[PDB]
């Protein structure tokens, strides 16, 4: 007997939030990282970590030119950058959808390792999270990220990790729709290794059929609910070179013979690639001649961000070049998710 | 790790025969009907079955007029009717062949009732499978068919029904994807007692999301693969009253919220409707506005040929305007595929 | 390929542990109300909730006549008891230790209800659990509590429920067991409403099956693992009445058709029951003349300790007498644990 | 909601068939070889196959002396050994309950290699099963049998060979169930290859629970069912050398971490042993000081027949020596079922 999880009303905002976040021509800007990750990235820059460099630095990225007014539809932030201010006076989450951007928020604890496997985890965050996720839909979050993380070895993905990391994916998914914020899933599968096209497609299929059953076990409203895959690329210690068509098709085949129309949009992780390699094989993805009944763009972390941040260094003075070069690869990033972009 | 079930070549095969069935505008004619049934039908007409009868009953359903040739991409059989020859010499696998059409056979041997459910059965017909699919892809079948039932009851269907039907349906589908021979997967969801649309497109997306992670556990072959679901349809001591709109939106959210877009086409069933019923709701469903990538198209049983037989009533100088009848039907379901019918 | 998830004296720990606490004779008393349910209960007592009457009358439950120590293998706490100390000056954990108890502790952090169902909800808890479980070790928890909840209904319990509870349920244990602490799994079934002997046995059998399922998937040690289910009871709306030995023959059949023989003791549930039905049930199933291949002993909240808290009163000088009637109850239930209770 | 498989009646004469095969000193002969296995035998000693061949080997197996009356309780037959009768004119069913002994039947239709996978197979036989249950039921079948195959390689068993496998044989018991016969489980892993005594056990349990989470699924009344498993044992090209009292230990441990207690009795395989070797090893698993609480028992095919077959050679003047040796073999394993064996 059906006892319906979301009145239509809740159907409509989830679904008018996805497809306001995932609007023709428009992605995802991925400002979420933690401190430690930043701290590496600030390290590596050559400054300290504190927290005016932290907001400075995501000043620099949230406050650039009006041109990416049609490039970032949302904005995923930590935790700590919802309660930071900008030196104009005005909150950060106000700075978003003051030029039409959404606000997100990363809501995951970290990663756990499982017993008896092989280095697999499984992703933490689950406790509070419905009064965590009422709170930040107060401060104007209305949509969330959440980031298993998998990978290929010997004898893994198991089942056992396949099956966890699918489960939690939609009890949070289920959590967060609960509360009028949509979810996306990430189903990151890790590029170390030496593996063929073959059989990173072939853990692509069983994990997202996996997540996708769990998906509808859960009662999720798929229309409200956006997908976070990476590309289907070879490992990094894998001595076969392959074509960027040949990435494109293995992405548009691991994905129609997966996702069920009714998901939003598909956005894509960059996945240690190289900041123009991204942008490239999203173009071809974009023209890859099959039927995609769906959004595909870019949530791009690192691939937006890491050569404007090797371009500002720590210092204030060269910011607006800084931010200049940032622009580059969203306009770029843009013609990606629409199929226009040429090099 | 991935040994391919399938050579590219064999891949290369389903999906042309997948797509030669389905293309545009064409539709499946399901003459596959058992003695029991025919003699159920025949006795309903008011003549004695007998092997000439049902030999001659097919006779005036295959080499009917040459305007159906754009209409039938491929025909169901039972396993006598290959076997049979027409009145010209030409075995009725050579008929179907001649006109442009494609051979097929029900392969089941019929449903067993599971114990400890509610009335709830399960399908026959694995054993020597590849051998007789072996034996069929000699004399020119190139697609199959099996049928599995569900009701909507109480408390049905069970998950232990849901489960073991998609399993043996993917193992049937392996089974014919190993031997060239492309299956028709039908999930057939029974329409007797008094449910709403909501209740019946409920279970038929845990049906349909059942099966096919079922065929994603056993390595299917999407492309080469067809699907074939009854239209959701509220039950028959269902008070509530609906247009066909609301079942041509209800049709096709179930859909797009399951189908996986590599699935060449869907053929629906009639389902003890009318036979002006089933062609105006497929009319319905081919102008729903949503983004349908796949093809949507007829498997109709009786709703092609019951009229037709009553205007035959037995009698063979009847014949011509019996055949008459039955392409009236054919040709208004041509145009049920392409959205262009009107009544 | 198998990655051991534990070193072999790590199952030397878990096992003996286990053995210690389930031993023959003894029982667990369940001191884990959280402030809303003891606040309940002193409110229905009539003194006012601080965290003076909370510690007074865990120094009530502790601190009772060494005629309890062959009645007690272990205590469970609430987390705040754990940081509290008697008047004598040593704390609450060493005062469970000195006198050959375990100290536990209650870790999940509450229910939530599970969207799309009917009034399901699994529970909460998952987050820092490895670092709380160090944290409990080194301050002497030697085992844990985790309790999720589903009740008979209509259509429910759905798999979806049984599904997620059973998944949350194993990946609580094998955190717990890479610590170094003995989980104790609590699969508890409301006895709402009205049903059966029936029905509630084959949910029982249902969620053990699962439950035990899901534990094999996550390679829990099962030697270090121990059961705490509901005996088998009807509702307390339902009409029809059956002696204790149907009781008894029910839970003996549920536990025979699902436990394997290696998980190391099975603790009861009062389940809302009188304080002297559950040690005349207890006693019912100590005495089936079946194969039981494990210990079957006692974990009773509220029917160890509600008569005792009742002759206390809130007032300290009727002390003695309250913890009296505690030894009672304790003694009584020591012999429902060897079949030699006689009311 | 519950509808129960079986009537109390049903329950009592599963339980009482299956008590009166496993009964303390009773084991089985399983003289079920099909042609080709024994058509290979026959060849090995050096005689043509022939029925009249046949029907006297298998009339010096079961026209033994009256010493074997308490030692075989049960013994299992091909389908054409209950139509042949012996030269007294009695038919071999009469001749089997005349001594004590229960009739049984292998009624599986031999292996499938599964698609996709690594040389791994599932059963056949599931068509007309109820019939021909009932077939044999009438016939004095009382018993069945059903053989599914696992090998242990690189990467497998995968999950969906163990899933399908499980399946199947739930389904299978549930038809022998609903028809008056015990259904006998024979989850079979095969012995070929390299492998340790811990990644064989490790794929015992995985298999054993896989194997029982699904007869829970299916509603089957396991005290009127019977397992078949293999002796854990290491690998044919496997260097390292193990005790008896290892495999005896590892084998009570595979069990009494999966099989539910009610299961009534547990009957061993030989698997390629010598004939001295399963009765050592089953005289070492009846000594293991674990806590046993079923019955344990031999079903050798084999391991009975061998020598005795060797001593026969094909001469029907031999053929009291060769029953001779037969009964030695007999009354060895009786007393492996009763670990008062010592060679």
């Amino acid at each position: 007997h059906s006892h319906p999880a979301l009145t239509p009303e809740q159907k409509k905002e989830l679904s008018d939030i996805a497809h306001r976040i995932v609007a023709p021509g428009k992605g995802i800007l991925a400002a979420d990282e933690s401190t430690g990750s930043i701290a590496k990235r600030l390290q590596s820059i050559g400054t300290e970590n504190t927290e005016e460099n932290r907001r400075f630095y995501r000043q620099l990225l949230l406050t650039a030119d009006d041109r990416v007014n049609p490039c970032i539809g949302g904005v995923i932030l930590f935790h700590e950058t919802l309660y930071q201010k900008a030196d104009d006076g005005r909150p950060f989450p106000q700075v978003i959808k003051s030029k039409g951007g959404v606000v997100g928020i990363k809501v995951d604890k970290g990663v756990v390792p499982l017993a008896g496997t092989n280095g697999e985890t499984t992703t933490q965050g689950l406790d509070g999270l419905s009064e965590r996720c009422a709170q930040y839909k107060k401060d104007g979050a209305d949509f969330a990220k959440w980031r298993c993380v998998l990978k290929i070895g010997e004898h893994t993905p198991s089942a056992l990790a396949i099956m966890e990391n699918a489960n939690v994916l939609a009890r949070y998914a289920s959590i967060c729709q609960q509360n009028g914020i949509v979810p996306i899933v990430e189903p990151e599968i890790l590029p170390d290794g030496d593996h063929d096209l073959k059989r990173c497609q072939y853990v692509t299929e069983k994990v997202l059929a996996a997540v996708y059953k769990a998906l509808s076990d859960h009662h999720i409203y798929l229309e409200g609910t956006l997908l976070k895959p990476n590309m289907v690329t070879p490992g990094h210690a894998c001595t076969q070179k392959y074509s960027h068509e040949e990435i494109a098709m293995a992405t548009v085949t691991a994905l129609r013979r997966t996702v069920p129309p009714a998901v939003t949009g598909v956005t894509f992780l960059s996945g240690g690639q190289s900041e123009e390699e991204a942008s490239i094989n999203l173009n071809a993805i974009n023209k890859c001649p099959l039927l995609k009944p769906w959004a595909l763009t870019f949530s791009y972390g690192r691939a937006l961000q890491a050569s404007a941040l090797k371009a500002w260094g720590g210092k204030k003075e060269n910011l607006k070049a800084a931010q200049e070069e940032y622009v580059k690869r969203a306009l770029a990033n843009s013609l990606a998710c629409q199929g226009k972009y040429t090099p």
